[PDB]
C-alpha cells in the first residue's frame, strides 16, 4: 500500500561552517570564471527532509544512512518498493531523513582550485576513494563473490544496477564534523530516535552521547564499534591471520555511560558465518566486527544500560543483506522497528 | 497549505554508464582500502524523485534545478515555506524532481586515486570550480553588490545562510550526458513538461529537441541561448567592452526545428537593467542575455513555433529574483505557470 498523507513536508540545510578566500570582491569585475577572491564559502552543511503524517504519535524517526549513500535508501528499494520512509510516516510517525555532510545533498568543500583545495589550506583530500561493485557486493554480503548470490537472498534479484547505482565517495570531512551537524540537527528537532547503518552507526552512538534528546537508537549493521578509553577488549585478526577490523573508537567513560540511560538494538542479517572463513574477506571481517560489537554491547549493560543485538534469523527472517530496510522483505524487518519502538514506549505521545 | 495527499512517492536512479580499473577481484584478499583492481564503478547516473497526488490531471512535471543546485529547491523555500514540488502535486499533478549527474544525490564520478581519475583516464577534471556566496548574491539578482537588497524585494531576507548553503560544484561531466540521462527518463515517464532554471535552461531545450515526450517547456532565468548551427545573431559585449555573455548553443536546424512544435515560455524575474550598467557585471550580464534569449525565441517563432517572454513585472509581480519560485511571492508565481499549463490543455487527461 503506497498512499500518503502528510500533515507537511519539506527540507532545509543546518550546520556547518564558512572558510574564506584572499582579498576583495569588486561587483564590477567579471563573476564567472568563479573566483576564490573575496571569497565566503559555506561548508560540511547537511540536508535535512522531513515528512510528517497527521496526528502523529510517539517520538520523530531520524533515518541515517550508512557509508557512500543517501536518503534515497529510506525512500524506496532499488526495485521501487516504498523504503522505511513510508512505512513509517504510514505507521504515524514524523520522519527525517539527512543526506550526511560529505554525501548527496551534503556539502561537498570545493573551490576553486584542485578538489578540496582553498588556496594554500586543504579542507578535504584531493584523493579520494571509492568502492567498486565487486566491493560493495561481497561489503553487503549479496553472496560470498560478485555476481553470485546466496541462496536464501532477500536482494531484489534483476536491480543490481539500480542498487549500485545509489552508492557513492565521501571526502575526508571530520567526522567530528559530521557528527556536530547532527547534534545541530537533535537539538532542533527535540526528543527523537535515531535509526542508523553500517557507518553511520558508530557515528550515531557518538551523537547519542552530546544530545539526551536522542531517547533511543537501532543500528543496522554497524560497521565500527565503540568503547570506554582504555577499556578497548581483546579482538582477534580475521582468518586471513594480517587484518583486523576498524579500529574502535574509544570515548571518555563520562560519555560511554551516557549510552546506558536508553534503549539501543543492533540488528544483523544473515550469512555471517560463525567460523572462520579465509577464503571470504568480507565474510570473515563480518563475523568479527559483530564480535566486537557484541562485546560493546556487554559494556553498556554493565553499566545498567539495556543494550541487545537482534539477528534477524532468529527471529524467523532468513537470507538479509547488510541492507535489510530495502531488502524483500522489508516489511517484516519495519515491523520488528515497530516492535521496538513499541516496547519502549517510544510510538506514544 | 502544507498538506499534501500522495497515491505513491518513491526514488529511483536512471541513466548512467559504467567505467572499469584493470585486472581481477579476489573476494580472499582484503577488500579495504578500497582498490580500483578489478573495479567496476557505475558513473553519471541521475537521480529522480516523484510525487503522484490522488487521480492527477494532465501532465507529469519534471523540475529541473539549476546550476550547482538540487531537488531541494522545489522541495522548500529557504525560509521553510512550501516549494513548487508541494504546490503542483496539490494542483493534481504528478511531480518528479531531478539530482541531475554531478549533483546533490547524482553521481559524482571519483575513485581512488585523485578527483576524477580512474588509472590514466580522466573521467572529470580533479580542478574544480565553484561559486562564492559573493559571486551567488549578485548572479542570483538580490542586490547589486553583496549585503544589499532591490527595493521590495522578494528574497526570504534573514534566511540568506539557507539559501547559500544549498548551492555547490559541478563536476565536468560533459552536457551530453547529462542531456542523455534525461532524455531517458523522459522516456520512461512519457508525455511530460520540463520546468528548467539557470544552467538547465539550455540542457532542458536540447532534450526536447531529441524528446517528442516533451510537449512543453517553462524555463526561469535561462543562462546560455541557444539559435540554429551559423544563425547566432550579432550579441553586443558587456558594457566593460571586454566580456561577453556565454557562447550560445548551436543544434542542426532539424532539431531546431522540433522546438517550434511545442509551447515555451521563459520566465524572468525583475533588476534586469534595459540599459549598460558598467558599475555591476552580472546585472549587465543578464540584460544581453535576456536580449540573447529574445531572438531565440523569435528564431523559434519565425519556424511556427509558439515560444514566448514572461516578465513577472509586467505580470504585477515586482522584487522577484533568479529564483522565483522560491521567493516570497511564489504562489504568484506558481498561479502563472498553472495559467500556462492551463492554456495548452497540459493541465487535463
Ligand atoms: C553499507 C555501506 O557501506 C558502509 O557503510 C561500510 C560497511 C562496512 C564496512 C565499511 C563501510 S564504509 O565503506 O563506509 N567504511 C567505513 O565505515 N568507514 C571506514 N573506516 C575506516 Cl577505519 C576505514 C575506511 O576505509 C574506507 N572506512
Ligand atoms: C542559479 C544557479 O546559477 C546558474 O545556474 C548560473 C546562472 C547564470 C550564469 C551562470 C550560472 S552557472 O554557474 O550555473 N553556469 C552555467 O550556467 N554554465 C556555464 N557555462 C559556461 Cl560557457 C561557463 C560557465 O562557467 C562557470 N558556466
Amino acid at each position: 500500500k503506497r498512499k500518503v498523507v502528510l500533515a507537511e513536508q519539506g527540507s532545509f540545510y543546518i550546520g556547518g561552517r564558512t572558510v574564506t578566500g584572499p582579498g576583495k570582491f569588486d561587483p564590477s569585475k567579471p563573476v564567472i570564471p568563479y573566483s576564490n577572491e573575496g571569497a565566503t564559502f559555506y561548508i560540511n552543511q547537511m540536508y535535512v527532509n522531513f515528512q510528517a503524517p497527521v496526528r502523529p504519535r510517539g517520538l520523530p524517526l531520524v533515518f541515517w544512512h550508512g557509508g557512500g549513500l543517501t536518503g534515497h535508501i529510506w525512500e524506496s528499494t532499488p526495485d521501487g518498493r516504498p523504503g522505511f520512509q513510508t512505512l513509517f510516516v504510514q505507521d504515524r510517525h514524523t520522519v527525517y531523513t539527512i543526506d550526511q555532510p560529505g554525501r548527496g545533498r551534503g556539502n561537498i568543500p570545493t573551490f576553486n582550485g584542485p578538489f578540496g583545495q582553498l588556496e594554500e589550506e586543504s579542507i578535504v583530500n584531493t584523493v579520494t576513494g571509492n568502492s567498486s561493485k565487486e566491493g560493495a557486493w561481497v561489503r553487503d554480503r549479496l553472496g560470498p563473490a560478485p555476481g553470485q548470490f546466496f541462496e536464501n537472498s532477500q536482494f531484489p534479484r534483476g536491480y543490481e544496477d539500480n542498487y549500485f547505482k545509489e552508492m557513492g565517495f565521501s571526502p575526508s570531512i571530520s567526522s567530528d564534523e559530521i557528527v556536530d551537524a547532527v547534534v545541530k540537527l537533535v537539538t532542533h528537532i527535540g526528543p527523537c530516535v535515531l535509526v542508523t547503518h553500517a557507518a553511520s552507526g558508530v557515528l550515531g552512538m557518538r551523537v547519542a552521547t552530546h544530545a539526551k534528546n536522542v531517547r533511543g537508537i537501532v543500528a543496522y549493521e554497524p560497521a565500527t564499534s565503540i568503547f570506554p578509553k582504555g577499556k578497548v577488549p581483546e579482538i582477534p585478526p580475521l582468518a586471513d591471520k594480517k587484518s583486523q577490523i576498524f579500529p574502535p573508537f574509544e570515548i571518555q567513560e563520562s560519555y560511554f555511560k551516557k549510552l546506558a540511560k536508553i534503549p539501543i538494538q543492533f540488528v544483523f542479517g544473515d550469512n555471517i558465518p560463525k567460523n572462520p572463513k579465509s577464503a571470504y574477506w568480507f565474510l570473515d571481517w563480518w563475523r568479527v566486527t559483530r564480535y566486537a560489537h557484541s562485546l560493546s554491547l556487554e559494556a553498556i549493560n554493565k553499566l545498567g544500560g539495556q543494550a541487545s543485538l537482534l539477528d534477524l534469523p532468529t527471529a524467523g527472517l532468513r537470507g538479509n543483506t547488510a541492507f535489510p530496510f530495502t531488502d524483500r522483505n522489508n516489511v517484516q524487518v519495519a515491523s520488528l522497528l515497530s516492535d521496538f519502538l513499541g516496547k519502549h514506549g517510544l510510538d506514544q505521545n
